[PDB]
Formats: structure tokens, sequence, C-alpha cells
């Protein structure tokens, strides 16, 4: 399994706008267009990212052109990132998964705002990583998708993806 059918099944795919839990505006496979409150300024940056007007309709070939750029962006980010690639780099393909994937739902910064579980992954204590991953707003926001990433976490195998 991989970071890519790892993240299709979290994000899904849907070809018109719409908006997440949160309120926000994003289209495809979870491509976040933006998060102010107005369709237009959505269709605006998708227009502006797609190259054409769309009118908030993209295909599914123009879906996964923004998927694989998206991902590539996160490990890019992650790579860059002074507080999150050494922990990146300690861990193993599986887990490293897993860190790509809340990067992608949250971005770089959001991620590295969980100091004591990043602390923890580093030092491979698993379990206490697992709890404190739990103690965040992200696991109130999304839980299912949250337990799923922190199983992963957990276990280093894809059985939350089964």
């Amino acid at each position: 399994m991989n970071i890519f059918e790892m993240l299709r099944i979290d994000e899904g795919l849907r070809l018109k706008i719409y908006k997440d839990t949160e309120g926000y505006y994003e289209i495809g496979i979870g491509h976040l267009l933006t998060k102010s409150p107005s369709l237009n300024a959505a269709k605006s940056e998708l227009d502006k990212a797609i190259g054409r007007n769309t009118n908030g309709v993209i295909t599914k070939d123009e879906a996964e052109k923004l998927f694989n750029q998206d991902v590539d962006a996160a490990v890019r980010g992650i790579l860059r990132n002074a507080k999150l690639k050494p922990v990146y780099d300690s861990l193993d393909a599986v887990r490293r998964a897993a860190l790509i994937n809340m990067v992608f739902q949250m971005g770089e910064t959001g991620v590295a705002g969980f100091t004591n579980s990043l602390r923890m992954l580093q030092q491979k204590r698993w379990d206490e990583a697992a709890v404190n991953l739990a103690k965040s707003r992200w696991y109130n926001q999304t839980p299912n998708r949250a337990k799923r990433v922190i199983t992963t976490f957990r276990t280093g195998t894809w059985d939350a993806y089964k």
C-alpha cells in the first residue's frame, strides 16, 4: 500500500467544488481551494489552478494532476522543515506515509505544532505517541481518519486500511 492509495481512501474523489466538514472549499482528492466563505473565490482559485474556466467542475484527469502535485508538495515541505525532517527520516516506510498524510491534511505548520507527539515518534514510543496524537483538535475534527492514521503509527502496518 502506499501514500497515494492511503490518501485516496481517506480523502475521496469529487469533481465539483464541495465543502469539507470544517466548512472550507475543496475539490478532487482533497485539494483545498480556499478558507474564505465565498464560492466565487473558490472558483477563481480553481480556474487559476487548472488554467481554464471550469465553472467549478473538473475532470478526473485534472483531479489526478492536482493530487500528484499536492502530495509532492507535502513531501517537499517535510523535507525542508527543520522540525519535520529528522522525525521523518527516522521513520520506516509505513510510518513515513502516515506522517505525509497528516501534512497533507494540515499543512507543514500545523503538523510542526504536535511538539509532544513528534518527540515521541522520534523516540519510537509508539503507544505513548498514539495517546498524545489523540489529545488534539485534529482528533475531534475528523476522528475516524485520525484513528486510522494513529493506528498506522502505532502498528507500522496498513491494517487500519483493511
